[PDB]
């Protein structure tokens, strides 16, 4: 960007010394760099590289933090230094094959970065070469990460690289230039290249010294999220090499860096590798001729005094073995890291299970507690499976240090990390849940809640998952989980993120639903009571309520959850005594004593005056009672005298009926109740209703008004009428369809909307070729829309619009012929100009209205039918146990009697309880079936013909493996 | 725009109305009446304005090849006949059946106006594909009717 | 028939209508901001005076690069799914399997 | 000679597309149509080296119409050849992903009405449903990642087609699946509200 200058700089020479020691540091003047940002190697259609000219003395922490996160490079998990080169074009095939197959490949799996020269030579090209091949003959694998540390002044072409306000698609000249020794291109396979400029030209060797500071610097960061993890491992690979190859191994081992020789190399690389594996002067005489032998071998010395540092690369060990051999170079530097938190640090999940295999080491607890807090931070699921499937207590690991640190790991994007900043105003997650969930549903040893409720609040799919599946309270728990998601999926200010929430609680709300198939399937009477037992873990809510909550239609509509909720329905009594009994019970008292009602004197009476299919056939026949009495009044006792005993009983009638709607509305914030309350369509319905009925009792009480109160209770009765349909949607039979006809209102709609357009077209033409005498507003509205709307009825007044069947009278002073059609709310008197357009009008009105739109509507309502069928009946399987509930929690007593009831609440102002033995029972038989289920799933996934497939594959590729064992001896 | 121009449509279809069923008289033109003049004036600037917004022959063939703007032409087109009709002495009664027909011309491009409409638009769309079915009950009712009309005529010899 | 006939017609209907909305959008667009008959006023300014977006270098640079950032990660992510298939994992055992009886045979040979 | 895979696996390895493609080239490359070839028609009236320009022009009109890697060059050579796999690899590798889509998807339309075989024609519309849907996938992937960017990528203007946008591109190729995927129609609704929000109500509103 804009501030690189500022803080890199550049060296340019000012003291002149002809080729008495020019100083790199005392001769050279540092100034606000002039090359930087992005390279496009022109002509070849690649990316941009990122480039930096720097100086020499710059330190790494600065570049470092330009790399990750200025341009964007993810941290590394592996640095792989490689050095030396062998001149000449060729390498050795088995040394190409190790470049590609063995390091490019362990640095694209491990997401390590290989640093190395950048310039178009040697080494550098190689590296070049094998990263090039490997991508070549590559699956859709993330890129290799290549740094190029080079000398700014061996850079051929570089000038095109200096533009002081930022060269960010900097063209770059790479190819077309005769070939020389002194200055080389960039190699274009690498990522980034960082130019050390020392103030020299076609000087090589000034950029090694930063480049060992990097790599130190580097060896010290931590991987994974924050500074929690282990410090990034930096491997120094050397091929062949010469004497300056010798200092620079000298000065990494120095630093306390691993380097592995690799033999069969050359200079410099087998003559270490046979030192180190001697445990002395002929040696370094072959190697290396012209070569002092007291330096070099003072050198030697100094090499193999820190002998644990280095790793030899055997000709035996095959490029596959690459990592391993990496591994082994690493723990054996540290001897702090270990082979599982290198695992971890890496996605190499067959390496930790590997590592856990092997019975000559015994890995304590604390190795195992560290790699699962590593595998929690960094989100790998399939570590944090294999380290608890490995012997691990959970109860001892997590500590409340280190949940605040799993929390503390969200992003600072992250909604979690919102809601944990609001709750703070260690970590808050009560708060949160509370504020989420609101109360009553938001909730040493194994913490698989805890675990279960991180997972959630981060949004990590697998993990929750797992925890899930290690958990007790498996049903309910997929209950809130499915909620806690569904909530959390509204406020996320990205849709993608709220669809991944809502992917998530919809495979929870799926796994619930298979869990309690299962446990039904067992056995109803403890499924029942797992269902409508309160689960402390989410604030003793039932779930049932958490299903209501969550609005999980699909764990509603299992058949189970219907039964019980059948059951629950009819209350005390059989759930299939038949209706026809029921009836003859409630009219009959005595009756229930009989056979004919099966329950499962005073207690008998309350059982069956309190089930909610009894109040509800109750309140049915009260309402019925209500409407003929309303209907009564409304057309017998209905007189502008003062009001009769039957007119104030309505009276107290619609009174009980308020206050019942009132109880209604406050047992369901005042402010927020009423909100909603008045969100309710059917309950706008019911105010309609009271405050109509209320307005036309206070107009007929008043003397002048009572034929508009009369007018607005006629109408008030039809809305008291239509909320049958409101009051039997709870019926089994109804609902379904009752609900089906709210989605048919747009094709209503569309219907209306053309049948207006038509008859506004029809009735003003016929209106006009008729030019009717008696033209006042009414009466022409009413031949313009009331006559033709009728026509569609069956209502064809041809007397009235047919000249031919009128008396042909001058009956009109104006010029013309005129007709007298015989209605009443006719013109009297009608042109018969062009009658025959009059007649054809009304035949295509009957042709487009009788025959097409209504045709139209037929079939648009058939469509809507069966296009809404399925889900209409899901839906009302959801809302059937808020109808159970709400009649349930309702009095027993039917209007106008329940003012009685009304008054004792006025005065005084679906679950199951079982023992910690019954509940710890019935967990342990919820579990047994969670396992079984699982255990069915895993089965079933393995036997298909994908995984059998994958498994033959890799026995082929097993069996190729061995056959080239075979084949090489 | 759309529900100015909405408003106005409707507004423009009352005003057509009231002239048709009331102003409309062989005396001379009135207020209202030239007000729906200088109306139906300012559409067909619109019409044209549009026509030339979308060489001058090939607009002109693309403008004549759209359904609608055929049906728009013809309502323009048969206001102007019957506005002319109604000028001439002779031709009063003529030019409002003419102009009584226009108005349902008119009338129906409700329905084009809708179309952009979310609600309305597929379903009026998903209406012009009735028009096979619709042909193929006239013209067997035809033949019926023709069949039993001529029998009925014929037996009863009125 | 109407019922069968809108069955039919009911996919391919909301396509036209989802394709036609865009060209009704902009003809609202380009009209005059005032209504018939007032419209004449605006109609007599386009009588006497005779949707888009612009990116500065650097904006349209970087959107460029967003979007082949992401047409990059759909193409592997295609051909990843391509690899991964029953199809082409039964081909390459195949071939694998071919190699194996080739290298059985050279240890066959002698 | 219309080999695809080689030219995929000699631009995989190292080479500069820019350097290669000359004009002489390119010349080269488009006097490689069939004599029976509609494109061969085509720049045979356009020549009353080739006349590639005219022929877009002619095709395409006007503001749709169409070193360094010319990618986009490539892309039109072998959509007008109807070259389906090197098309779609140029693609691939281009810059202007869904707006070159859009055009490929119109041109292979325009050009399949002239086709005197009703197979070739076939085959070019093909080759414009593959690339639509190319266009639709892309701009759903993009979509999904960020609609602001989503919008301001499908209402630029492309210099490649003449500074037409995506909206233009879709409505001349009569691409009904790119207008009904729901990142273009929400950008549809929210310019239908103009300088409002897309969720004022309708009551608000009168
Ligand atoms: N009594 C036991 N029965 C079965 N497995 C056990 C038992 N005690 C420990 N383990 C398992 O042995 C492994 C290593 O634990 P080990 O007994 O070696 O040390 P530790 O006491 O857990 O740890 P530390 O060395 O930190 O005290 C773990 O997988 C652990 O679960
Ligand atoms: N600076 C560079 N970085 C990376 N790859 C390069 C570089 N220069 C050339 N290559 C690659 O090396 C390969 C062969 O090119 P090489 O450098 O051998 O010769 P050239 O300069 O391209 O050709 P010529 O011999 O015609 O001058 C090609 O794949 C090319 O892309």
């Amino acid at each position: 960007q804009s501030w690189i200058p500022k803080i890199f700089k550049k060296k340019t020479c000012t003291t002149f010394i002809v080729d008495t020691v020019w100083d790199s540091d005392a001769h050279t003047t540092e100034k606000p760099t002039d090359a930087y940002g992005e390279l496009d190697f022109t002509g070849a259609g690649r990316k941009h590289s990122n480039f930096l000219r720097l100086s020499d003395r710059t330190d790494p922490a600065a570049v470092y933090s330009l790399v990750t996160r200025t341009w964007g490079f993810r941290a590394p998990n592996l640095v792989v230094s490689v050095l030396g080169g062998s001149g000449g074009p060729v390498l050795q095939t088995w040394l190409q094959d190790l470049l590609r197959r063995g390091l490019v490949r362990a640095a694209q799996s491990t997401g390590a970065w290989i640093v190395t020269g950048g310039l178009h030579t040697g080494i550098g090209r190689h590296v070049g070469v094998a990263v090039r091949d490997h991508q070549m003959a590559s699956t859709g694998g993330t890129k290799v990460v290549a740094m190029g540390v080079a000398p700014w002044g061996v850079v051929r072409n570089r000038d095109t690289l200096i533009n002081p306000k930022g060269s960010f698609p900097a063209r770059y000249r790479w190819r077309g230039d005769p070939e020389d020794g002194v200055q080389f291109p960039l190699d274009y396979n690498y990522s980034a290249f960082f130019l050390v400029d020392d103030g020299t030209h076609g000087c090589l060797g000034g950029e090694n010294r930063f480049r060992l500071r990097l790599e130190s610097y580097i060896s010290q960061q931590k991987t994974g999220v924050g500074g929690t993890g282990i410090d990034i491992p930096v491997l120094l690979l050397l091929i062949d090499g010469d004497e300056k190859m010798l200092t620079r191994i000298e000065n990494a081992t120095q630093a306390q860096l691993p380097c592995l020789l690799v033999a069969g190399s050359g200079g410099a690389a087998d003559c270490l590798a046979e030192t180190l594996e001697d445990t002395a002067r002929d040696r370094i005489r072959r190697f290396f001729p012209k070569g002092d032998l007291e330096v070099l071998q003072a050198q030697v010395e100094r090499i193999m005094t820190r002998k644990e540092l280095l790793t030899v690369y055997s000709s035996e060990d095959g490029s596959e073995e690459f990592e391993t051999i990496v591994l082994k170079a690493l723990v054996k530097a540290c001897g702090y890291l270990d082979e599982l938190r290198l695992a971890v640090a890496w996605n190499r999940v067959d390496i930790a299970q590997s590592e856990l295999f092997r019975g000559d080491i015994q890995w304590r607890s604390f190795h195992l507690e560290a790699s699962l807090m590593d595998a929690l931070l960094n989100d790998r699921p399939e570590f944090v499976r294999l380290l608890i499937s490995h012997g691990l207590s959970l109860g001892h690991f997590l500590t409340p240090m280190r949940l605040a640190q799993l929390y503390s790991a969200a992003p600072s994007n992250s909604l979690i990390r919102n809601l944990l900043d609001q709750a703070s105003h260690p970590p808050d997650v009560g708060h949160v849940l509370r504020m989420l969930l609101g109360k009553m549903c938001a909730p040493g040893q194994a913490p698989w809640s805890d675990l279960l409720l991180w997972a959630l609040l981060l949004n990590r799919a697998q993990m929750a998952m797992y925890f899930w599946e290690m958990g007790s309270n498996a049903v309910s728990s997929a209950l809130g989980a499915c909620l806690l998601l569904r909530v959390m999926a509204r406020l996320e200010p990205d849709a993608e993120e709220a669809a991944r929430r809502k992917d998530l609680a919809f495979k929870f709300e799926g796994m619930g639903v298979d869990l309690f198939g299962e446990c039904y399937r067992s056995s109803e009477v403890r499924a029942a009571r797992l269902l409508l037992r309160r689960c402390p873990l989410w604030g003793d809510a039932t779930c049932l309520q958490l299903a209501m909550q969550a609005d999980a239609r699909a764990f509603f509509a299992q058949d189970g959850v219907q039964s019980l909720l059948t059951q629950k329905w009819w209350g005390d009594m059989a759930s299939t005594t038949p209706i026809w009994a029921l009836v003859l019970a409630f009219f009959c008292p005595p009756l229930i004593y009989t056979r004919l009602i099966t329950f499962r004197c005073l207690r008998r009476w309350f059982h069956f005056w309190g089930a909610p299919v009894t109040i509800f056939m109750g309140n049915v026949v009260s309402y019925l009672l209500f409407l003929l009495l309303f209907s009564r009044v409304l057309l017998v006792d209905f007189q502008p005298a003062p009001p009769g005993s039957l007119e104030l009983l309505l009276y107290f009638w619609a009174f009980t009926l308020l206050c019942e709607e009132l109880r209604q509305g406050l047992s369901g914030s005042l402010s927020q109740r009423l909100r909603l309350y008045l969100a309710d369509s059917w309950n706008q319905c019911d105010l309609v209703a009271l405050t109509c009925f209320l307005l036309g009792v206070g107009c007929r009480l008043t003397p002048g008004l009572y034929h508009l109160g009369r007018t607005v209770l006629c109408i008030d009765f039809m809305v008291f009428t239509v909320r049958l349909l409101h009051i039997f949607t709870v019926n089994k039979q109804l609902g379904p369809k009752i609900v089906i006809v709210s989605k048919m209102m747009k094709d209503v709609f569309f219907f209306l909307f053309f049948l207006g357009v038509w008859l506004v077209a029809y009735g003003v033409a016929t209106e006009g070729l008729l030019r009717p005498r008696d033209s006042d507003f009414p009466s022409i509205l009413r031949r313009v829309f009331y006559r033709p709307y009728l026509q569609i009825f069956g209502q064809i007044p041809q007397e009235d619009m047919d000249v031919a069947l009128m008396e042909h009278s001058n009956c009109s002073s104006e010029p013309g012929f005129w007709a007298h059609p015989p209605g009443a709310q006719a013109g009297t008197c009608v042109s018969q100009y062009a009658n025959w357009l009059v007649v054809l009008l009304l035949v295509i009105f009957l042709l487009v209205a009788n025959i097409l739109l209504v045709n139209l509507l037929i079939a648009m309502f058939s469509y809507t039918f069966g296009k809404v069928q399925g889900n209409s009946d899901l839906y009302w399987k959801a809302q059937r146990y808020r109808l159970i509930r709400e009649f349930h929690s309702r009095p027993a007593l039917a209007p106008p009697f329940i003012v009685i009831s009304h008054l004792r609440l006025l005065l005084r102002q679906f679950r199951v309880y079982l023992s910690k033995e019954a509940e710890r029972k019935l967990l342990t038989w919820e579990s047994v079936h969670k396992e079984n289920f699982l255990l069915a799933r895993a089965r079933d996934k393995r036997e298909s013909d994908s995984e059998r497939l994958k498994r033959t594959s890799q026995k082929v590729d097993l069996a190729l493996k061995q056959l080239g064992h075979i084949r090489e001896y």
